[PDB]
Order: structure tokens, then sequence, then C-alpha cells
């Protein structure tokens, strides 16, 4: 399927044991595909204080679209030092690893995959 319904753990910046998914652009983007796919992503929501907070390059989850059954339509943005590869619309938030925190909220997304 080109686009898969998801809910993801929303973390507290504070909480995350695992502040990204690696050390270039397109392992980030490879490994947060590997994790959503696993069951085993998390999102941190991106407020004041939030980004210093993780680790470069960041991997966005973007609206996509304008939502079928309550799941946000969302693609992959991937940022390294101010540069974003990929073009898309408003951020939902971050993706990390999730490691077993516990969430404050769950986010519905369909992710074009």
């Amino acid at each position: 399927k080109t686009h898969v319904q998801l809910s993801l753990p929303v973390l507290q910046v504070r909480d995350v044991l695992v502040r990204g998914f690696g050390d270039s652009v397109e392992e980030v983007l490879s490994e947060a595909r590997q994790h959503l796919k696993d069951g085993t992503c998390g999102l941190v929501e991106v407020e004041k204080g939030v980004l210093p907070q993780l680790e470069q390059p960041y991997v966005f989850i973007k609206r996509s679209d304008a939502a079928p059954h309550g799941h946000v339509m969302v693609e992959l943005v991937a940022e390294l030092e101010g540069i974003q590869y990929g073009r898309s619309g408003e951020t939902l938030g971050v993706l990390v690893p999730h490691v077993g925190e516990i969430p404050v909220a769950y986010r519905k997304v369909l992710l074009r995959k």
C-alpha cells in the first residue's frame, strides 16, 4: 500500500532515551521508516527548546495534504544544519526511536510509505 495508518506515541522530549535515528540524512530516513514499520517509532511535538535537546539529522513528519478516518496524511522530511531533504507542509513533530517511554498521547497519521 502507498499509505499506512499508524498511531504514534507522543513522547515528552526529556523522557526520550535515544534522541535520533543516526548520523546522515539517508540513514535517519531509512531507520525512521524501519521503526515506523516495526511499531517502535515515537513522535515529539516541536515547541521552543525541543530541537536543541534532540540529535541531528532530524526526521520530521509533515502534513502532505488536507484527513481520512481521523488520520492526518503525512510524509517524512529530514533536516541537517538548516537544510531540508524533502518538501512538504506543516510539521506534526520530530520522530525518534521508541524504547518503552510512556507517552502523553497518541497521534493518528496516514504515512505516505
